[PDB]
Order: C-alpha cells, then sequence, then structure tokens
C-alpha cells in the first residue's frame, strides 16, 4: 500500500527497468515530522539498483512507478517497512515512512 503524488510534473517517459542502476535523492520523515534521513544531507547521490532487495519493497515500487525529472511523495506502511523490527535506535516498530524521491538519471 503506497500512495504517490505527483508533486512535480516529470515530462521525461523514460521508465526503469529491471537489472538496472537508479539514482534518487531521497529524504525521508517520520508522519509525526521528524527526518531520519536525507541524502542530499551527505551531498551524494543514492545510487540502488532495481532488485536484488537492496532496500525495503515500498521504496522500490515507488521508484519503479515513477520516472524521470518527476518528484514525489511515497505513503510506506509498517507492513511493506521495518515494521515490528525496526531500525535500533532510528525508527520505532509499527511505524510509517515519507519519502521525498526523485530520480536524475537512469
Amino acid at each position: 500500500g503506497v500512495e504517490i503524488e505527483t508533486i512535480s510534473p516529470g515530462d521525461g517517459r523514460t521508465f526503469p527497468k529491471k537489472g538496472q542502476t537508479c539514482v534518487v535523492h531521497y529524504t525521508g520523515m517520520l508522519q509525526n515530522g521528524k527526518k531520519f534521513d536525507s541524502s542530499r544531507d551527505r551531498n551524494k547521490p543514492f545510487k540502488f539498483r532495481i532488485g536484488k532487495q537492496e532496500v525495503i519493497k515500498g521504496f522500490e515500487e515507488g521508484a519503479a512507478q515513477m520516472s524521470l525529472g518527476q518528484r514525489a511523495k511515497l505513503t510506506c506502511t509498517p507492513d511493506v517497512a521495518y515494521g515490528a523490527t525496526g531500525h535500533p535506535g532510528v525508527i520505532p516498530p509499527n511505524a510509517t515512512l515519507i519519502f521525498d524521491v526523485e530520480l536524475l538519471n537512469l
């Protein structure tokens, strides 16, 4: 259950495919309002490949459904997230995650 709202036009027709790299500048916040991660604070694009279960399923599905030059906010349910086995000292168990996702290339 991922809800995507198009906050950017994203006229690019390119779509991610299997076995491809994908760069996203992601910013995540907990639904109360505090953030835990921001790749842009590191000034480095987050390179991840579609598949291989490198990232949670919600983030990968959201990145797959949205395209180049597009921005969107992903509503990640705890079922598709860490859930009960939350991140140690970072994310409390049974919490939702909101991501500021955007491709730059591929």
